[PDB]
């Protein structure tokens, strides 16, 4: 409900963005563009709408926004954690990524939150995340609490893992 | 067998699809034998000198038990034995075994460490399983593989 | 649409192959399985729903271009890469479309040469081009590669898309 | 004088967008983000403010780092641009090659738009024997490739052969 | 052949393996050895299963199946040589299924073979099985890499197909 | 010891044995190409054997990695073919890095299981050098590889020093 | 000043080509002159610039670097990795990078200008611990590596692994 | 020559000291005192192709490629060095070139101030002028973002057949 | 011969420890005791290939290791040798197309000589409708020289089919 | 130490021995292409041993490497040349060397007859005698021309060999 009434405060932004860049509107290619840069923005911004083994999950495709210039940062994020007495669903994990990185954002935020996330959802013996990002020379940020802090094997096996 | 073509011929009904099309006249017999070859793990029993071994690249293929679609990857095992060492053909009978079946990534690691570590009773086990069902990593470290840095670190550095 | 209508029905069928493999379906895992594995099959054949329906003197090509399918003779999936290119006579095809046409033909029980070939005439009846160049490479990989126009006459035109697809 | 007179306009339109996503724009990262956004936004479009105003052997530029707008839906694109060309009385400097990438793609574009007239402004600006320029961008993983063959690159084997194995 | 023959034959098979041994200045009755005889005389049956199959058993597009883990023995010396094949074919009226496209390779790899010879029976019986427009298979093993190469057809005729079957092989 | 006395006189009963693999594999041993195998076969089986003829006798990390490796499987009779890294730090005598290579190939040229040439080679070092440790690293193909480490001395106990062998043997 | 120190820049430069045995009216080094001054004042930028202008490691890798070695004025370039855990103050990802140009942008060798960057973090931030890797191909095939690891970098080998394995 | 050398030196390095007065540093600094002799000393090492003379420096029916030679040449409008790799090529005609002898072609013409279009050609008109081959094959790959330049004459420009070897043996 | 090796190994000592002194060097050094002859059965085994003499599908034998000996300074170059041919109606032995590159490897040698050398003892000895021989080899820039000879020359589709499946 | 003075006299008599080599070898030392090999050889081997004819005598708180230095000696045990690379790092105490120095420490010892054990250990040394640091780590990766197989060698000194940490950092910053 909430989308569907701030949809046209967001074309109507958008269309004076296009008229500010000194660009006409009503050109061909520009006729659908403020609701379709609307319905961009609103896709990037979503989230604000829940053993005796160590589990990884790498690769996770990362599409974020920055909360400065609203340009949006693609990126990688690879969670793992050291279960302690509860499991989390593998298709979750990524459920996580996806809550906290739709959103205006800033990638040492967007690490703690997920890595948090984890730990509270299942209070695990340790709990490692890396975030790898490319801002519109990378960006990397890594979250090691618990066990993946403290254990030196805990920590070495995660990083080496996750290559 | 023929229960299971039943339920496949079934599929291809439910699915908006011509069961007896050229190409899908044989497909729930054919469908029916894959199941078979996916699950034929559950057809077996686990029952059937001072240096690290280890097993790479070991090609895996499982069934997600919560959507019936399969998935794969690789199995890494490493052992340092105690008193028993396992012939390496034999490692790999092992993962096939609980590989053939309807799994849990995580379950299928903790399964494969426990053959070997009740088998052989090893000094550590050290089992890697990486699937893609962006992709899952799961392992199991015991004994020295676990206690031993130098142990997990040779390990780890091996399998690559 | 039907897929609200079937779901019990391949829910049912799904249940029975579990009873059928020497397996619990009331186990703790199993028992929303027939129902996830319903709808999973759903999902992989829902290119049926959909119809054809949509709405430049250089080469474009969108490679890497992710795909999945599903055998139709053991119902187990293929994943791939679908590489297209094309030479435009007058119509330009938007490159998000592209996509599409691979999503409609490839979510379907399908056998790899019949895919590449669905997708090539889809292109072709939509944008009527000079040339059209179809490549789809699954798993040992198998390799399809449909070469019409100017693609297949024009030597140049298919060494270009050939390596631009490297 | 136009970018300074639309930059609040600019800012307003973004702080409208800002409160529109459910979010405060009045928090410790978000206050100055209006005006961030309608900076990045200019620096992202300053190809309208400019205008495009013996030799035996093919010239190539590649790997040309490219940063452009989709037109469609505001959203950036990036890639690389990849320029070769055969003179024919007039060579341009190297440098220049760069100059006319960030022109067109620093504009609301289209990739097959904008590989069509950095070929264009080339073959005006030299009148050479041909001209090749490939775009390859990252707009679903998957990469779109755009290539434009004028000239003796269009009706040479050998030319277009060697332009397209010298690019790698 | 079949598998009556080769039950018939493996205690035939083992007993010379057993003399192998023996002349090899080894001792067949130690630990590691005493079911080497049998398990020498079935690999080397499993190495020429080919034999007991025949091959008879087993769209405008080029179809190609690439990197078909190949295993064969070398006639010579009964050594073997593993590699990959690579197979393209352009259909005129008749598909073969890609599955028994692999099969193929299987029959004539496990027998005593040649490359060469390997090589060019692959392509025969692609060739008079569906009477394609052009066939193209590449044999690359390790017995330095030996590579044999089959072009039929539309494949040694047509530039443009024989440059898209060694592109896209790759 | 095994001698080239012994190889010239067992020459014929390898090759009779061969020839009566042949017959029972369902092949004609008269064939063209398979008339001089049971000789070729026996001479081959010599050469991958012949570390039987051969006995041992006759302030820094030294590594000798990618030394290629040629063994046969005692199980099956089958060639596995890899790679072997050695690394010692010496104490007071150091091995022509030629002579390593030597170990390697006479534990591998005999009837070998993987796990058993690695501790040889080890062995075989630490008794001729008296090192303060070595590493034995043998990785073979029998798509699945077989990797076993031998960590001796120094290089099983100091973390630094295994480290260091295994990162430099990459 | 930078205005009044260009034109000395580019007498200089002519001298140069003169003394070499090259014509400076010549078509293509008419604009050398002031084109190696720019040059010149590009590498050398840093100079008009000050430094005054979570619980997580944060790294910033493959930063471009372009400096120019003291010795013999000739540049010499390659890439800096960066690290830091903060104790209380967090840098601005754009911010590490300026740091990085403002002493690359100098008269530099490579063991001094490693130092710079790590001293400023340290001096801005107060971190746990900071990390600085600088790699470049000189003009004095070889590659040079200079490493600066203080606080819980040097000391924590969890710390430094991880920051050395993240950098790759 | 030698003696231009030694004469121009200290009009060099006088160059170099006013240079590093307006950059805003002191000369008299402990690592900056010898540093305008350095400098001279340095441009004259990459301007030591203007010292030397192409003429200072049988029958086979075979393609010769020497790949991987290591370039280094000053750009001409800004004095700033490029570096690179020099890939040659020659089909003989009746003489044939020491492998050694073709690595010093590159030396002379890249220790001047070059463009790398000129460069290019310059070695090129050398080993056509030099061999008198059937074809000539040079790519010169540098980055002053990389720029590749081409030159291919005779059989190597006309024979695809010459070109597309030329092209895939220097990969 | 064989006997003319095994006669000439002393001369050949003899000039390596007369080369050992006249570098300012001590022969009786431990490492360098053994050195004349160590060198003298190595410079043998460099120019081996003197004692010996010549005796429907794309046939390549790629990756083939070579080591030779420079001719102008006696100093070793090493590299790696690719053959092809297409048979008229003579096939040869793969273990044989090693064996001719063996041959005029280990002599005193010029990459352009040995690459001819290779490719006419294949043409002399099949009779073949076309044959390729590439030699790449080190004496960090690398020297590749390549003849082309019959349908490897003439036939386009031939040329860029053995330079593709070489790699 | 060698002299040019000792090089232009020992040149004949290398030159002789290079002649007899080509006769020995079922070889015309008369042919057009081998009339100058003697003199080449003699000349090339002077080359390879040049390093006996010089001498080594002629506060920063982080690592220092020199990486991928191309390194070109002789195995003294047959006279065949061995090429590869060294990886030298250090950490200083007061005293840094310019790293155009590292490089000619390299070639004094590299020009000599050799095992790369003996060579990498005199690269340690000379860096560690000439600037005293903390810590020295050298490798040499080289492969010979006793047939093909790497051979590393590879000494840790103070910190380098002490600490943990140090050692790790080196190895992983030189590759
Ligand atoms: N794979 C694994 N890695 C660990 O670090 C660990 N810590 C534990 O307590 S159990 C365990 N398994
Ligand atoms: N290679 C090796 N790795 C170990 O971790 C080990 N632990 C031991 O007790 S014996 C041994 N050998
Ligand atoms: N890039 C490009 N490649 C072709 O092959 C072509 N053919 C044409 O007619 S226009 C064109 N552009
Ligand atoms: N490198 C190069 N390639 C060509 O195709 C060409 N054609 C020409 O006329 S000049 C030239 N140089
Ligand atoms: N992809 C493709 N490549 C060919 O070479 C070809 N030849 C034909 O006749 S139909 C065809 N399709
Ligand atoms: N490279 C090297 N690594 C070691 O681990 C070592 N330990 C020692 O005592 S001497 C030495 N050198
Ligand atoms: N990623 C990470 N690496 C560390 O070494 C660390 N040390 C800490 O105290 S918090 C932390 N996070
Ligand atoms: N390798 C090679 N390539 C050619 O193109 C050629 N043309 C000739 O006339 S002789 C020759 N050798
Ligand atoms: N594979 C193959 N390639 C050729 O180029 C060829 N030419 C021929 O005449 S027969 C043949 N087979
Ligand atoms: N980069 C670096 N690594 C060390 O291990 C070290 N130890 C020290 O004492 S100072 C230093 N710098
Ligand atoms: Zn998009
Ligand atoms: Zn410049």
């Amino acid at each position: 409900e909430d989308n569907e009434l701030n949809l046209p405060n967001l074309a109507a932004a958008y269309s004076s963005i296009l008229s500010s860049l000194g660009e006409n509107p009503q050109r061909q290619g520009l006729l659908k563009t403020p609701w379709r840069a609307a319905s961009a923005m609103q896709f990037f911004t979503k989230g604000y709408q829940v053993h005796d083994e160590m589990v990884i999950v790498k690769d996770i495709d990362m599409f974020s926004m920055c909360e400065h210039h609203l340009v949006p940062f693609v990126g990688k994020v690879h969670i793992g954690y050291l279960p302690n007495k509860q499991v989390l669903g593998l298709s979750k994990l990524a459920r996580i990524v996806e809550i906290y990185s739709r959103r205006l954002q800033v990638q040492e935020r967007l690490t703690k939150q997920i890595a948090v996330a984890i730990t509270e959802a299942l209070r695990p013996a340790g709990v490692g995340v890396v975030v790898e990002a490319t801002h519109m020379s990378k960006t990397v940020t890594s979250t090691m609490l618990g066990v993946f802090r403290e254990d030196p094997k805990t920590r070495e096996e995660f990083l080496t893992l996750i290559r």
